[PDB]
């Protein structure tokens, strides 16, 4: 014969009835290898106008990105979402600080006003005498560069002062960075997302409130890129208003939609004239709305549903809570959308927000919605907590790559365009799981183990 | 195209076949928001002639109801039903309480016989002389109070007596009321639920056998607005009976029916003459029925079905037992419930019976089911046990509105209802959850976490 | 319109495709009430032609059912069935002993050998001197009775001697039995399973290898009503031989067949000649066959499929394990069943084999399956353990029959008999339950709690 | 009538839709039995040559099979395949010390270099002296054998040396083996696996990337019997180029495909050439490939459909993953599976790499995925762990096989080869297992028990 017959569930008949099933409630049957996990493109579009070399972006809550997020994420092939718990003057930093970043040039130099350089040695020997310009009178004369500031000339002169930080100025003396030694040889970030000025990509969220008009404006100085409205229904005349305002005062200025989960949902946001669309309601780790409300959606249905449609107008879809694991990213891109955000997965993390603090003989790292209690009587609709400890998101988000290429590979795709395109066509097969079988799926039997995962 | 299919479940296909599903096993996809949730009507009936502010009620369980709650439940917008644990006399007089309760004015004045006045000065200092009468005789001369008592001159008269509970009196030095300072600012209810005379609403249960046509009769008289038969299947010619013997006696009086789950159960009752029904059999936290009978109903089919029969005589359905959070709360109403009635969901709070008592690092409050060995050989349907601590039922109602209003809003009802005209239409749409959607539903992927609701 | 019409799901329906739901699947809508509880009654069949008062069984295992298991299920209003692990004549000696127990006179009075009464007294003072017949002279000159022995003389003639035991005998001074007062006033079993010679039923269990042939003929003698072949898949040619060795051997006993599940594997027993069937097969507690083999099917589905069928020719069945609580037992017979056999709910209870032994702060009591490696290399399909502690069979049983009378009347059956005339009628309802509805079902949103039965 | 209808599922309807079940989601209903469990027979084949007494077959884990345990499954009635983490030397060592390992002789005699024998005797007393051979002449005149050597002479020889392992060579005083005493009267094994030249069988797994064909090759020479390619997803070209590699150099070799799951993937390795296919991805109590990448399958359904197809091409099926039980082995190779492969199931035994190490008052045996970064950035597809004790592999096979006959008999069927023609023809009948089913299935409704199985 050498037939075999068409066994396997297409996702249509899957996710298109009304039983409303999560990631761990399906899988993908493999398919033909012909080429190595590594291979696998990844690169994947944010919204109408922008690409990313991974679909990985960071969550706007104040326990995940900031800066220092914003920017790994960015170099490691990401982007990142500052978040808005904080006044508009300081979240626009945390842009302009991303949006003009340069490799080895210092962050954002800690400073300190005359109420010249001023080494550790003063601050030691010699009552603390009328302020510190006098305690610290460091002569105009004294190690500094000219503008044609190179990290060649840089370190190397810095070996004269055997200092770590020689200062640089335009012409005005007024700063415009300091080159610093602290990594003894800096790496490279080939798949680095940066825009048209050679910046990293910067993306900042904000409410749909009316004092939010203002905050918005101190970021779009900033030279933010894109900026995603915060809201669990984001099918509202008050973000459809937002949107209109937004789109028409920056036309050069990509808007993500509200948080959505129907089709029609979608329409709105689409028409009010949106570049990409946030799906996911109540799917989040530290998300309790659906407990507390009546209202949401099961995740993996959601993506399916409204990229299905948001596709057939070129509105990508960012798969927003609900992933877990290496694993629900695949499986988000797969049904639909184009990137996929992160929160709690990316928590423990070093260069998200807060400070590490052992508890229980364990790890810790803050980690709370935006909706709890603490972050904002308002209903809570969100919880606080705090997860373990991972690596850094320069080794981190590689490991989620491989993953994403592991499981592309696995399936037969080189590419998540293809993944996609195989998944509509009806080539990319799924199957339902019963509790048994996700019982199975995960460790079983074992007396006691332990797990890492890269 | 921009025409967007109809996805979405209904009602009917959800809760019209024979899988018996719960409020944990579906969800309400979100629609159009353009109104601020406190814009939400919440304006529910109880009966076929009553009308609250709120779907709320507490429930007629020796651990949750008695004057104290059903009075602030009053107050708050909903109401309250005595518990029928007690000599008809005492249940009675909880009633009487309530529905003679006028702000500012003294509780129930607790009291002693000579066997005036009695500030604490005496009992201190000169062995306890011959009754109390006479180690106390506050003469005739003393600061009292005419009819035209009023919280003006009466507060503000205590100060001369620098006393905080100036007695008043009609003419036959019969106290009719106490004036008392203990708040320094009373509050004002505008959503109080009250009768003509303005009194506060009160309800009250018992049960259908013979001895209790004379306990309803205590209750009559104490001015109670609406009775409710207690029973876990309420299907019974001597609820009937009961049913038609009240109706008769005081037709100026609601009757609500005993716990049912069918339409046909309804049925009778209607026909009896109730003016409500109240839907619930096996749902309640500490109701244990399903487990040692064989007979009852999942909560949420039971609404449904008992509901959009009743409707069809404007009979309205108390959605009781079942409802674990506040969301429940908005998914019992959107399938025909026209209030909701709670007990463990409002044991913790300080208006209920009984007194605190940390246990193990954490607070504590008694509840137990009515139908427990303990609350009443006969057959225990119920269990004992106690719960943590939630505030007042004068912040903590206030929360459950917030909720139900966010609820609707995210829906797209401006109040019930619509909510309903929604979902009877087809309009409304409604999601299947299976367990893994129900995990991703509620906290996940945490280490831990802490949680705060308003 | 006053029609109301027809939901409910019939039996049919819900366990004659191939789900394989068991008890805590399903529920049963209530109907209408118009007889109280007390007034249902329990009578049914346990074999072609045994009736009981109640449908309780204790099960043939050596940690459940022996002699005192056995009369007090039979004095309570059921039967009980002697397990088959220890020599024939021991087993058969546990029958005699129960076939041929009075009210009143001595249990089975231990006894040594001369190798006269022998009242403590002596025993104690004035060398344990040559043997007891010695140390012990007790002249025939002593208290005892005559053949006319009966309750009335006895207890008072015990005065005369202050002792508490009496001894009568026939003619020739072979004890028949001993009077005892030890209760100080015997209650009234008017339940009592006994059979044409007014002694209490009792039944026993045997094996279908050729060495029980030789076991059963003991029991035979010792007057056994009825015996039950022990075996997990009991449709084999070694049951059907010794049904019909057995049939035709003694034709005036019962027999049931071995433990079956399928209609198939009944019409072979049927055939064979059985008076009912065992039906169950990985369901106890203490049984871990489907774990551990293959073959087995989920209770409920089985009761409900080998009942329709057995009934089609007059064949009781005793749905045998799964029974976890009171429940299950109106479901069991709601779907076909004619009897219910227990052991685990049956175990900590006092008349039970072994003795309590307080472990952790908590009673106990041993119990395990006779499939345990302890009970009998031989492939293990059985546990072993222990239950916490339950009254007294004769306090126990009266509860189960409250319940199973509070289940039928909340159905609207005022007999067993109706109950499954109902059921095959189309008039009885049934429900699926989720696990959401299952949850809902049980205790669930306590703090804390304890739980007391009867 | 006398006639019983069909009840029971057939495999198609429940394993062909998209429901992915697993073992623990249905049940095999009882048929016929008319014979003794031991009078089954569990002859199945590996691959299109190979067969074996019974379907056993340990894993190609580095904590599962190596010598020892290829040597003890080999006699016990199945066979072994040694990891391949290790350089292909030493593998293909393991490989050949099995291949020639026989019954008396010494195992794998430990030795030394004289950098004679050497018992202790000297070592003991008269400063290490200038290497073994110094400190160690033992005169050629001493205790050996010739190449007549046998069991007979050899023991009895041995006394008179009052030694317990007498060396033997055959001409040019080069050891080809040394008798040994330690066991005291060696058993039977009338099952063992062995080839052509009488020597136990041997399997033995290899990568597929370009540097395993010199490992191939090392392992050839040594005598494997078959190999196995070790993949998650072997259906790509690496393996399909592997295997023809292998089936063209050596064509008198069995070779086993990657691990697959559909029947497409087989479709491939059915054509390179393969000798049979292992089924299993993400079922390993230690694999966690579905919760870290998106590809998978439902073991039960995969190994069903995979042998359906592959049969039709006479290709054995080896059920690997999945296998907690017993039970579970009749339920793989009723589905269509000859052999099935074990891992966790086969990890405290004693014959298994590593030395226990009891830990919190109880036993312990290290077991890991050959995935896991331990016996591997790399993207970790396992994890790391270990498991209680079981016996020997020399009664616990013996234990499996009765429980797969155990379950072969309550079905109906004498042989595996029967059992699977029952399930193809639609005579052998299942059933669907609902949650509770499941809970039904284990043990429930117990204080507490332990648990031993044979
Ligand atoms: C805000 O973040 C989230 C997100 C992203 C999600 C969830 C979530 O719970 C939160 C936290 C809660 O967000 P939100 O539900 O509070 C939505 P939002 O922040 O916009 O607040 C909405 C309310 O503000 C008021 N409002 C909004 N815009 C205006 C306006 N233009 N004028 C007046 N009032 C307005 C209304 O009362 C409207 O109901 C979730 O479950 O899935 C995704
Ligand atoms: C009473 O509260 C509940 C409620 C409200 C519920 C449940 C529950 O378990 C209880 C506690 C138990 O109530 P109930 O089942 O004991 C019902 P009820 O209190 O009316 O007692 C009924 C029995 O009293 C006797 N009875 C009732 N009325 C009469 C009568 N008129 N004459 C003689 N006997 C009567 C009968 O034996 C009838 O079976 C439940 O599962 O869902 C809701
Ligand atoms: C015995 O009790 C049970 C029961 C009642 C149940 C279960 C259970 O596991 C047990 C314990 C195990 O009983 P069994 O499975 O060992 C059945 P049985 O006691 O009859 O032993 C059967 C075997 O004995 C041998 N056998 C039976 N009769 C003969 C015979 N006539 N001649 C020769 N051999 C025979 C055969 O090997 C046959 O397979 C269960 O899962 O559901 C109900
Ligand atoms: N409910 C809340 O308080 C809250 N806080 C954040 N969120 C939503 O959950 C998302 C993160 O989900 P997760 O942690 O990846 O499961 C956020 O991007 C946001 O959309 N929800
Ligand atoms: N079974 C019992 O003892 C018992 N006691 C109270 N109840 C029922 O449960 C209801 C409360 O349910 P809940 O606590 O809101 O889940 C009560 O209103 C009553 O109808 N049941
Ligand atoms: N597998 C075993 O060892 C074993 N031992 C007893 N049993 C079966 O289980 C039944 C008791 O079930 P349960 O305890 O009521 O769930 C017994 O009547 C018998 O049929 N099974
Ligand atoms: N993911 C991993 O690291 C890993 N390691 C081994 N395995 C697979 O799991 C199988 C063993 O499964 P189990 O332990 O019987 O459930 C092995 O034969 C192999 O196919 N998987
Ligand atoms: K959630
Ligand atoms: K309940
Ligand atoms: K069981
Ligand atoms: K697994």
């Amino acid at each position: 014969t050498s037939y075999v017959p068409d066994d396997g569930l297409t996702a249509q008949q899957l996710f298109n009835c009304g039983d409303g099933l999560t990631y761990n409630d399906f899988l993908i049957l493999p398919g033909y290898i012909d080429f190595t996990a590594d291979q696998v493109d990844l690169t994947s579009a944010l919204t109408k106008k922008i690409t990313l070399k991974t679909p990985l972006v960071s969550s706007p809550m104040d326990t995940v990105t900031e800066a220092g997020m914003a920017i790994a994420m960015a170099l490691t092939g990401g982007i990142g979402f500052i978040h808005h718990n904080c006044t508009p003057e300081f979240q626009a930093n945390e842009v302009r600080k991303v949006k003009k970043y340069e490799q080895g040039f210092i962050t954002d130099p800690v400073v300190l006003s005359p109420k010249g350089i001023i080494s550790s040695r003063d601050i030691d020997f010699l009552e603390h005498d009328c302020f510190l310009e006098e305690i610290m009178t460091k002569r105009e004369d004294l190690v500094v560069a000219p503008a044609g500031i190179t990290l060649k000339e840089a370190n190397e002169i810095l070996q004269r002062s055997k200092k770590g930080k020689l200062p640089i100025v335009n012409e005005d003396d007024e700063l415009v960075a300091i080159i610093a030694r602290t990594l003894k040889k800096n790496r490279d970030y080939p798949l680095a997302s940066k825009d048209a000025k050679k910046q990293l990509l910067c993306g900042a969220a904000i409410g749909t409130h009316e004092d939010d008009k203002y905050r918005l404006d101190l970021l779009a100085q900033a030279g933010v890129d894109v900026v995603v409205l915060d809201s669990s229904q984001g099918n509202s005349i008050f973000q459809i208003n937002m949107i209109k305002y937004i789109k028409d005062k920056y036309p050069n200025l990509q808007v993500i939609g509200g948080n959505v989960v129907t089709a029609a949902q979608a329409k709105n946001l689409i028409d009010a004239g949106v570049d990409a669309l946030r799906v996911g309601m109540g799917s989040g780790s530290i998300c309790i709305t659906q407990e507390v409300l009546a209202c949401g959606r099961p995740q993996a249905t959601a993506v399916y549903k409204v990229s299905e449609y948001a596709r057939r107008f070129g509105v990508p879809v960012i798969a927003d809570g609900g992933i877990q694991n290496v694993g629900h990213i695949a499986k988000a891109l797969a049904l639909g959308a184009s990137t996929v955000m992160m929160g709690s997965l990316l928590a423990a993390t070093t260069e998200a927000p807060g400070e590490y603090f052992f508890s229980d003989g364990i790890r810790l790292k803050k980690y709370r919605g935006m909706g709890s209690l603490d972050a904002m009587i308002k209903v809570a609709q969100g919880v606080s907590g705090a997860v373990q400890d991972k690596g850094s998101i320069h080794k981190f988000v590689p490991y989620l790559i491989a993953g994403i290429q592991h499981s592309c590979q696995d399936i037969g795709a080189k590419s998540l365009t293809q993944v996609r395109a195989m998944m509509y066509s009806g080539e990319l097969k799924f199957e339902k799981r019963t509790s048994s079988a996700q019982v199975e799926g995960g460790v079983h039997s074992l007396h006691s183990y332990e797990k890492r995962l890269f």
